[PDB]
C-alpha cells in the first residue's frame, strides 16, 4: 500500500504509495527535492538508499552496483518504508565501495538519531558529541526542560523600567540575555549564555508596587563555542579531544513558552 | 506506577515502583548494590542520576545542588524512567562542578540506547559507533535481518556427510562457521566470521540424490575487531577515532530461526 | 525497619518503625486517631487495612477473617508501607464480606485522587462527578487556571469610592462577588457565584485621575448547587442523574493570588 | 518535549512534538483529519480543546474568545498533553452550549487516567469505576500484584502428564484458566475466570518423583461482566449505578511472569 519515506536531508518524513514516484511524493508534501530531467536519466535527484526496498526499473542512469546503494527518487516506486540522503550528486560520481563511503555514512548517525537531545546528566556531553560527529544538524531541547529559574529582578529591560521610577502600565516585548550559570551547571556546561524574549505586562503603581505577568521564549542558540569555552564548561579532556577532532556548529532548537510572574516593592 | 531503572553499573534494568525505595526493589530483583547506613545519611549507596526525576525528600543530606545530579537509592521513590550509576561516593564526596564527571558522562553516551541496530546501509557504522559509546551494552539484529544467503552446499558438516558417500537419513546438529563476506559487503563490514548451527534432516537416496530440510540459528557475536579489522572494514579514518577514544566490547545478539533447504546430486 | 502510613482520613501520611504501634507513631507525629481502651480490646481504633501487612498478634479483638480487611492501630506494628482508612468503626462493627464494603471502598476513590480538578470543559463536569460520588472531600484548582477576567471597573468596593466623587489614597480590603458568568463558560458551569477578596491601594487624584494597584484571592468555594441550578449549567440529562443519585457537598479550593491594576479618569 | 495528543473522534492517541503543528503529527501517526487551507485561514481543520493548552499564534481566524475552546489544528503547536475532538465545524456557528456536550464529556471522564490499577482493597472497586467512565481504554495490573498463589498441582495441562505415568524430561507450553477464586477474594472480585500460560521444564524420574521449573504469563483479561455478575461481586448497589451509568468493556493487561516451582511425588 503506502510506505513512509525519510529523508535524513531536513529529516523530513512523507507517504508514497507503490505505484507513486518517491520525488513526487515528496512534492506532494511540499517538498522541494532536486532535480533537472524528470525521466530517470540523469543523477539531479540521487539520493543515497540507507535502507529499504525501491523499484527503479525505470531509472536508466545507474548501473547494477549504483542501484545497491543509490536510487533516482524520480523513477523509483517503493517497495517498503524507505530512509534516503537526497543531494548526495558529489557521492554517486565519486563512490567506490562501502568501506570509503563508511565514514559519511558514519557522520549520518547523529542527524538520524532523535533531534531531542539526551536530558539530565547527559544533555550537556550529548551536545559536545553531536558537534564533534553530527555535522551540523539540529538538535532541540524544551525551554521547560532546560532548567531555568528566572526571577523578574534578573530581567534587564523590567528592572530598566521599574529602576528609572516610572509609574503606570507597560506592554513589554523585550530580548534579553540569560547567562544559564544563574540556572544550574547542566545549562552551564552547553548553553552558556542565550538571547531570551519576554512578552507580557509590567504594572506599576503610584507608590513603586509592580507586577510582572508574561511568557518567555528563547531564540535557536548556535552551538560553536572555542576551545577555551569548553575548557571552561567540561575540562581540559575536551581541549585534547579538539585537538584531533573539529567540530561542525549546529543549532540548538528550544521550543516552548515559560510562564513567568513575579511582584516587588520599589526602593 | 513502576518505572524502568537502568544502572549502567553492570547495565542491569529492574521494575521499581514510586512506593519502592531503589535500592529496595534492586534488591528483590537478587541485585547487589552498595549500601551502609540504609537511612539517608551516607555516601555509600548514591548513584547519579543521569535521566529521570525521583523523589528524594527522605534524603535531606544532598539537600544542595546536589539533588539535581545524585540520587540516594536507599531513600528515594521513582517519579520516571531512570537512568543511574550506581558506584560513585567518589564524586559526591568531591566534585566541584560539571567539569570533573563530564569526561566519564561523555563515554556512557550510548549506555540507555536501544538495543536494535539499524537497517541497511547504516549497520555496520551503527556498530562501530556503539563500540566507542555503548559501555558495552548488548545490540541485536535478527538472523532473518542480516542478509544472508546460505545455500547447504557452503555448509561443511552437511557436505562433508555427502561426500562420504553414505546413503540414509541423518539428523543433523552442527556449529560451524560462516564468513559473511559471501552473504554481503553490509554483514562482512561489521560480523565478518560469526558461529551458526543448524538442525534438520538429511536424506540421500541410493541413487545419490540428497536433500536437506532445516534451520539455522546464530550464536551472540562479540564485537571487539582490533584496528587493522576496522581499517579494513571502514578505512583508515576509523583508527584516528579508536585512538582517541576507546573501544569496549559488545556482543551483537542474532536471534530468530532462517530457514533452509537446499538439494543436489552427488556423482 | 521504619515504614510509611498513609491514613485515608485526611490523606496523612506519617513514619511507623517495625517495633511501634501505628497508633503510637500517628501520635508521635501530631495527628489524632480514636482510641480508647489502647489494648486491642475494643473498635475505637480500628481502621481498614487498604494495602500493606502488619503483624497485629495483639490484636485480640479481631478474629482471623477480620484481620485481613481491618487493623486495630493500637495493637499493630507495620510490616511494610501501609495505606489505612481510621474512624471506620462501624464498618466493623457490620462487616460481613468484600461485598458488603465495596459500595463503601468506591465511594473513597474520589477522596484518593488528585484533589486538582480536571483541565478546561472536563472541569465543570469532574466537579459534578465528585459531587456524586467523592462524599465530601475537597478539590481545588490554582485562581490563575479558573480563567478570571476581572476588571476593576467590576468590583463595587471600588467603583463605589470613585463614584461618589472622593478624592485621596485609600487603602483597600474588601470581599466582593465574582459572578463568573462575567468570565467565561467554564467558571460559570461549575463555580457560579464566588466570593473574591481584594487588598491594594485606590488613589483618586483632585482631577479625578484615578489608578487601583494590589491582588485579589479567592475564598474556598462551596459546591452545592440545587437542581435547577445544575439543569441550567449541564442541562436536563444532569436532573436524570439527581433524581435517582443524591450529591454530596464539597469545598473547592481556590489557591493563590491574581495581580489586579484598572485606571480611569473621572469627570 | 513531545505530548500525547488525544482525539475523541476515533478514541485515538498520537504523539506530537513540541516544535510540530498537531495536524501534521496526526496525518504521520497514520491518521486522517480535516484540512482545507494551512495558513490559519479557514475553519476545516478546527477541532475542540477540550483539555491542555496550544500556541495559536500563527493562527489568525479565531477571536481571543473562541481561542479559549477553539484551536486550528494546522496552525497550533501543543504546550501540553491535549484532549481534543476534531471533526467539528459547525459549532463555530455558535448554536451549541456547554449543556450540550456536557453529557457526553461527563461519561468518558476516566478516559486519561493512568493505565495502573489501584492496589490492595481499592482494586476491584477501581475496576468497577474504570467500567462506568473509562471509554474503554486500558487499564494494567502487574501478575506479580493480583494475589496469585498457584500451586502445580492446579495446572491441568501439567498434571495431565503425570497422571498418563509418563516418565522422562518434558518442556511444558500450555495455555490453562485460572478460577481466581482459588487466589483470593480480591482478583475473584474483578478478574474472575482469567486465561494464564505457563513455559517450563517437567521432569519425572523412574520412581515417580516429579519437579517442575518455569513460569506463568496472563493473557490480557477483558473487563465486561454483565449485571448479574457484578451484583454477585459488589452487591446490588452496582446495578444501579450500572443502569444509569452504563460499562464500557476493556482490557486489562497484566504484564510480568510468576516464578512457579512444584515437587511432588506421583505413588
Ligand atoms: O520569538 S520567539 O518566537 O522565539
Ligand atoms: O574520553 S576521551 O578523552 O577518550
Ligand atoms: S531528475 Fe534526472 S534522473 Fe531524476
Ligand atoms: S545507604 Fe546511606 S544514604 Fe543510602
Ligand atoms: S483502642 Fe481499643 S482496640 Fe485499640
Ligand atoms: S485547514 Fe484552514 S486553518 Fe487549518
Ligand atoms: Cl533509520
Ligand atoms: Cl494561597
Ligand atoms: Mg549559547
Ligand atoms: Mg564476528
Ligand atoms: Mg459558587
Ligand atoms: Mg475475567
Ligand atoms: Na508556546
Ligand atoms: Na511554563
Ligand atoms: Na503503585
Ligand atoms: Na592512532
Ligand atoms: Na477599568
Ligand atoms: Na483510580
Ligand atoms: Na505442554
Ligand atoms: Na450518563
Amino acid at each position: 500500500a503506502t510506505y513512509k519515506i525519510k529523508d535524513l536531508t531536513g529529516n523530513v518524513e512523507f507517504e508514497c504509495s507503490d505505484d507513486t514516484y518517491i520525488l513526487d511524493a515528496a512534492e506532494e508534501a511540499g517538498l522541494d527535492l532536486p532535480y533537472s530531467c524528470r525521466a530517470g536519466s540523469c543523477s539531479s535527484c540521487v539520493a543515497l538508499l540507507i535502507s529499504g526496498s525501491v523499484d527503479q526499473r525505470d531509472a536508466s542512469f545507474l548501473d547494477e552496483e549504483q542501484q545497491k546503494y543509490f536510487v533516482l527518487t524520480c523513477a523509483a516506486y517503493p517497495n517498503s518504508n524507505c530512509v534516503i540522503k537526497t543531494g548526495v550528486e558529489e557521492m554517486l560520481l565519486g563512490y567506490d565501495s562501502y568501506r570509503d563511503m563508511s565514514e559519511y555514512l558514519f557522520g549520518l548517525l547523529g542527524g538520524n538519531d532523535s533531534p531531542e537531545l539526551l536530558d539530565g546528566l547527559f544533555t550537556p556531553v550529548d551536545a559536545f558529541r553531536h558537534y564533534l560527529f553530527g555535522n551540523g544538524t539540529n538538535k532541540s531541547i524544551n525551554i521547560n526542560d532546560v532548567g531555568l529559574s528566572i526571577d523578574v529582578s534578573q530581567i534587564p529591560p523590567i528592572m530598566n523600567i521599574i529602576n528609572q521610577g516610572f509609574i503606570g502600565r507597560f506592554d513589554i516585548s523585550s530580548d534579553f540575555n540569560r547567562n544559564t550559570v544563574l540556572d544550574g551547571i547542566i545549562p552551564a556546561s552547553y548553553l552558556g549564555n542565550i538571547t531570551l524574549k519576554t512578552e507580557g505586562v509590567l504594572s506599576i503603581s503610584p507608590d513603586g508596587a509592580w507586577s510582572y505577568n508574561g511568557g518567555i521564549r528563547a531564540y535557536n542558540d548556535l552551538y560553536d563555542a572555542n576551545p577555551s569555552t569548553h575548557r571552561d564548561r567540561l575540562g581540559e579532556w575536551s581541549t585534547g579531544v579538539l585537538d584531533k577532532f573539529n567540530g561542525t556548529p549546529y543549532e540548538i532548537q528550544i521550543p516552548g513558552t515559560l510562564d513567568i510572574s513575579g511582584r516587588g516593592q520599589r526602593l
